[PDB]
């Protein structure tokens, strides 16, 4: 088998991709002891806040459940269709409104690509698209590491 282990950093950001919201990123998962198959998990944490002069004070975090296989085609490369949930529920934490309606899930879907790994370096991606009515969210995530 094998242990693909990435991480590194993401931008979530919703209604006009413009913000810096993630934390950390890990992917962990197991490979199969017959086939090429292995398993790719997205795992997102948005802690980050964004003044300049105006108030956007990013109350809540987000948390992005997001979930498929990775094989082979053939013998170039490893990519599949991955599918998940995003929830958060933030509030205008400025104007005299605080919360307002907040709440609501997005199901998560797109692509996710792994790239041909090393004995310590590995290449990971995911990118994730999620709406909630007529806001869009777009997630993308680096997974660089290590691999053994």
């Amino acid at each position: 088998a094998t242990s693909t282990v990435t991480g590194g950093y993401a931008q979530s950001d919703a209604q006009g991709q413009m913000n810096k919201m993630g934390g950390f990123n890990l992917k962990y998962r197991y490979e199969e002891d017959n086939s090429p198959l292995g398993v790719i998990g997205s795992f997102t944490y948005t802690e980050k806040s964004r003044t300049a002069s105006s108030g956007d004070y990013n109350k809540n975090q987000y948390y992005g459940i997001t979930a498929g296989p990775a094989y082979r085609i053939n013998d170039w490369a490893s990519i599949y269709g991955v599918v998940g949930v995003g929830y958060g529920k933030f509030q205008t934490t400025e104007y005299p409104t605080y919360k307002n309606d907040t709440s609501d899930y997005g199901f998560s879907y797109g692509a996710g690509l792994q790239f041909n790994p090393m004995e310590n370096v590995a290449l990971d991606f995911s990118y994730e698209q999620s709406r909630i009515r007529s806001v869009d969210v777009g997630t993308w995530i680096a997974g660089v590491g290590y691999r053994f």
